[PDB]
């Protein structure tokens, strides 16, 4: 299909400026100066960020800012945060004379992010579960950066091979990851080991927590 | 509150008809017939299937089609195939911001399997949290599809909205979907009460379990 012509993708830390340019605005008919900017999160619809050039949308922070040569537009990000990793997109055109156009996309990757090690809560099975004769354990794996994570477990001190199910990561409202990994086992394997352990390997460094059966 | 309306997700088996709907096509100002429909799968650009209300672009089969009338606009599927299944978003131009205007989007599922309800366990926060000053509980949600839900807590018998992460839904090893909504609070908070509960959402019935402080 036809398309703006926008950079596939672009990168910078916090505090930096990003600069998106796109190309082709230029409308055939007539002389429209109706350009317009939008980022869309992962799953969510795409927000308009500015309008006929350089208006901005009410509630729009005043770091995006459009700008116009000729046939080139352009969107400029000042002061990035990492939740500015977005897809953007370009549009222009009237809508009827020939309709609008979108730009293909620009990915935006915010690096230089602090490096955040998870933290990593280890859940028993409770008594309630363990009264409808099955045993969980859920290993929650949360704030860490960048977002990547491998988990194994341990019954006692041995390599669990069966019963594991691990989510993809999420990035959370505060920029940083999620993921959480449970195990399924039966009570009598739960009561038949003196503990249970998660362990999580971030960057290279393994975080470990590890829990046992209880009285009261 | 957003110009275009449609609904969260919807789900329908190989082989039939769906129809999705965004309704405030004609309160958006100078809208005309300038209604589109886009679908998206996950890391892909929007791929336009209908525009001016009916017509298709090149390569869109004509199993997609778009229909209008009055404030309401549809995008019908017909011989719904596996690789339909994405997200659905409707829009319209808006003269008053000489820009498109998209609606919510639909998360359309093309069922690979039965519907399966939620398993829920919920965890309390655990000794060695609490020791270290801390209380968080876990909501666990497994086996669920399709793999959409949503998730409210409840401190005592009041709603609660601070504290809360959710993960986005992950496809597990048996096609099912898997989340986990932690609710971060203080072990006074967890003290104060005599139960937090978690409800999640999931095909229009809603599912609850309920904790309360050892003992």
């Amino acid at each position: 299909q036809t398309a703006l012509t926008q950079p596939a993708s672009v990168s910078g830390s916090p505090g930096q400026s990003i600069t998106v340019s796109c190309t082709g605005v230029s409308s055939i008919v007539g002389s429209y100066n109706l350009v317009s900017w939008y980022q869309q999160h992962p799953g969510k619809a795409p927000k308009l960020l500015t309008y006929e050039v350089n208006k901005r949308p009410s509630g729009v922070s005043d770091r995006f800012s459009g700008s116009k040569s000729g046939n080139s537009a352009s969107l400029t990000i000042s002061g990035l945060q990492a939740e500015d990793e977005a897809d953007y997109y370009c549009s222009s055109y009237d809508g009827s004379s020939t309709s609008v156009v979108f730009g293909g996309g620009t990915k935006l990757t915010v690096l230089g992010q602090p490096k955040a090690a998870p933290s990593v809560t280890l859940f028993p099975p409770s008594s309630e579960e363990l009264q409808a004769n099955k045993a969980t354990l859920v290993c929650l794996i949360s704030d860490f950066y960048p977002g990547a994570v491998t988990v194994a477990w341990k019954a006692d001190s041995s390599p669990v091979k069966a019963g594991v199910e691990t989510t993809k990561p999420s990035k959370q409202s505060n920029n940083k990851y999620a993921a959480s990994s449970y195990l399924s086992l039966t009570p009598e394997q739960w009561k038949s080991h003196r503990s249970y352990s998660c362990q999580v390997t971030h960057e290279g460094s393994t975080v470990e927590k590890t829990v046992a059966p209880t009285a009261c």
